[PDB]
């Protein structure tokens, strides 16, 4: 029962509209894929759906396991209605095996293990490449308070002990994943963007096939085939 | 260890070869479809593989539940090990809801519910086009004794408790089923054969899509694509 009103924010994935609610927002899918920065990007048919299914149902699980989140309900195939919030400019990545960006930045294989989740903030500004940041750099830059980034880590990672273990048990390794909090008008902090194979590095269980964006930023496949094999472990739409 | 020996039995669906234990069987799934008593055929690539990995994750979730099965071990994609018996010649048939063969009898429309799961039998004998059996006509034949029979309906009760539950759990609606038994030299009792899409009517919980042979009976769509969609609720290969 919101109706969606104007456009507010288009980014490289979603459309961000806004309600007849003044805190409700509407979001909207795209069939867009990029990688490396923007360098790379395709049109591809059936993802917009594929992730806002997908992010549902996680947004659902965190709901259902006691985690704070902006998710309200799912719209159409394509679109949902979350909370609105003023984003922390931070992307607050957890690690449990090392792979993608890290293990370039250190020169290991990927898949080499790790004695604990590790956790990582990049500033959100991809005209600035989204920098890794010291947590030192984060109160350089005001952008969060010591509390505030505290308080994010210990967030994220009671998001991966949900999510890590909702996805063993469909025998699908949750290898990393980026997270996006935001702000509400009384300075409470929620979950917010997207959880999906966007957002996830996955890999099956078994066969260790990568089932998340890396199939289109390496060629690897359909990125759909991909997605859908995540989407039904799940449950399905 | 056992190896592959000489072929015994070919099926319309399965082959069945003895291996250096005589009580041990290798069954392999053959990519062939049958429907209305053979009556309709085609060979259907990769169904093979699908149904021997859901049979293979069925019975596996069988065996973690408590109920007996001939289940030993997956070979390859469309390979098996199983315990040998000799099958007592029924159909031993649950239904949760009024649908396929029970809805054309009746006259009823697909999807009406039942107060309680229903237990048939049919004579597994193809050239009588497996025909409905009462209880007293299973007596008439000699086929098992009247507490053999009461203990298969048990059994396949035991197992519809189980299955309609993970498949519930998956957002799967185990609409009905159809089981296969076997006898022990010592007189025991097995469950065998096989539980796949092909042996089992299965609705999406959301959509109500099917996700079975009807798929193939009715030219619904691809038959693949849809018991992909069954192995991968289940967690994948
Ligand atoms: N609940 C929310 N309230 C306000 N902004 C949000 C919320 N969740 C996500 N966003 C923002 O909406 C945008 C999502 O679109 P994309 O993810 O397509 O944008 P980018 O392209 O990330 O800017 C991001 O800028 C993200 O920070
Ligand atoms: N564990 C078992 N031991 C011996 N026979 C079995 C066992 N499980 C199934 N069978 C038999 O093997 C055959 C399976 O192949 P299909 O299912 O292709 O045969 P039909 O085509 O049903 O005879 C059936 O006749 C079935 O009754
Ligand atoms: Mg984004
Ligand atoms: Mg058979």
């Amino acid at each position: 029962m919101p109706t969606k009103q104007q456009l507010l924010y288009e980014g490289k994935a979603k459309k961000i509209y806004a309600t007849d609610e003044p805190d409700v927002l509407w979001v909207e899918y795209k069939d867009s894929a990029t990688a490396f920065n923007g360098e790379k990007k395709a049109t591809i048919a059936g993802k917009g759906r594929l992730n806002n299914e997908i992010s549902s149902l996680l947004f659902l699980k965190l709901r259902e396991a006691g985690i704070a989140n902006h998710f309200i309900e799912k719209l159409s195939p394509t679109e949902q209605l979350v909370r609105r919030v003023t984003i922390i400019p931070l992307e607050v990545v957890v690690r449990n095996v090392v792979a993608g960006s890290l293990a370039k930045r250190i020169g290991l294989e990927e898949g080499t293990p790790l004695e604990a989740p590790l956790v990582e903030f990049y500033y959100k500004n991809d005209d600035l490449g989204d920098p890794l940041l010291l947590e030192d750099h984060i109160f350089i830059l005001k952008l969060a308070s010591r509390e505030e980034v505290a308080a994010l880590k210990q967030a994220a990672l009671a998001v991966n002990d949900v999510l890590r273990l909702h996805f063993a048990e469909r025998n699908v390794r949750l290898i990393d994943f980026k997270l996006e909090f935001g702000r509400t008008a009384d300075g409470a902090i929620l979950l917010a963007d997207e959880i999906s194979p966007d957002t996830c590095r996955l890999w099956d269980a078994k066969t260790n096939e990568k089932l998340d964006k890396d199939v289109f930023r390496r060629d690897l496949g359909s990125l759909t085939d991909a997605y859908e094999v995540i989407l039904q472990r799940l449950g399905g739409e």
